[PDB]
């Protein structure tokens, strides 16, 4: 199954840290958030928000990137890698009606997207879901998941993604800060 | 909505002419194509299948692709466009697992899927919509309308779209021809 569904509410794997409702509408604090792989219509009970998302294809970088990346990047579910961050983003529509190098340009070439993330790594292991063909609220469920001695680091790279060209598209973010049960 | 369902079966705005098995397992010939704008679950009766697809962003056009696209692409539902082919596609994994500057490569420089296609136009109308993401048995439901007046030429793209190199990736088809009632 591609699909992954995140449940806040009374119960899951991850215990909620913090929610910082960085931009637009942000989302309910709750205690722990459910994790699962599959698609759930049947909103649990004593749960304020469902998100969903599919893992999917690569849409920007080029065989060079995912050599680099590749070699450095971390699995998931490493036994140190103990705090966890979840952050839906929306970009805006005039980002969707971009042609394809248009973006392509704004995300590597303007704002080294790759580059830069490359550097939080092996430290920090990142999941990228897609939502908006979904008709979500949100475009992306990005996820992250590193071990204490990263949260600087990690806390570094957020200042500096949304310095980017690329985040000056996004009309929406929130974090939710996980700790692992 | 983004999201449209074709159902075969015995009702429906479309009349099958002929279904044509060109590679893989084929559908059942029906009768009639139900077209709807919506999710269907309720699998509806007397139906043999049921294909279902979203309208998405742009994955490989470039700005001056899409603005000759736009100077001269018909609209759907022209009142001469009694024709119409529904053709799901199906890619390989080989394809899937390549990244985004190896995938442009071979559908435009190698492939010249733009530049052949706008050769065809404006005779054919056409409706793009993905579905592996939403782990259908096809990758993608294609959709061309068009006059009579026109039929031998969308047979003579056909054909060469075949030969391409992008078509080497293809590992499952099926062409199936309607008019609209
Ligand atoms: C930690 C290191 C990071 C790396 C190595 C990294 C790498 C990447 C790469 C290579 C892609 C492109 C995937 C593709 O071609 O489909 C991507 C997409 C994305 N990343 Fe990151 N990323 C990192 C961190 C982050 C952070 C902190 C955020 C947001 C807070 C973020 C948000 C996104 C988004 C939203 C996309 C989808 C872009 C779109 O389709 O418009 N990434 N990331
Ligand atoms: C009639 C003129 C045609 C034009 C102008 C045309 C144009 C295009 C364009 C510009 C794209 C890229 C969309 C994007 O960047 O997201 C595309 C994708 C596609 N076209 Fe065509 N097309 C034509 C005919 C056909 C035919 C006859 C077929 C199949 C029999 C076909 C199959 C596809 C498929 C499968 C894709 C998606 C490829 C992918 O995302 O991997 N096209 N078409
Ligand atoms: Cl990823
Ligand atoms: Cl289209």
């Amino acid at each position: 199954n591609n699909r992954y569904s995140f449940i806040g509410g009374r119960t899951g794997q991850w215990q909620v840290v913090k929610i910082r409702n960085v931009l637009g509408p942000g989302l309910q604090l709750v205690e722990k958030v459910n994790i699962l792989n599959g698609a759930v219509a049947e909103i649990p009970l004593d749960s304020a928000w469902r998100l969903q998302g599919f893992a999917s294809n690569i849409r920007y970088a080029i065989r060079t990137e995912l050599e680099a990346l590749q070699a450095v990047q971390p699995m998931l579910n490493r036994a140190e890698a103990i705090l966890a961050v979840l952050i839906p983003i929306k970009k805006s529509a005039q980002w969707w009606e971009m042609a394809q190098d248009e973006r392509r340009d704004i995300f590597e070439r303007e704002s080294h997207h790759t580059a830069v993330g490359l550097e939080y790594l092996p430290g920090v292991a990142r999941r990228l879901l897609h939502c908006r063909d979904l008709g979500e609220e949100f475009d992306f469920l990005t996820w992250f998941e590193f071990a204490p001695e990263h949260s600087s680091a990690f806390n570094e790279l957020l200042l500096r993604m949304r310095a980017s060209k690329e985040w000056e598209y996004v009309e929406r973010e929130v974090e939710v800060w996980l700790k692992r049960l």
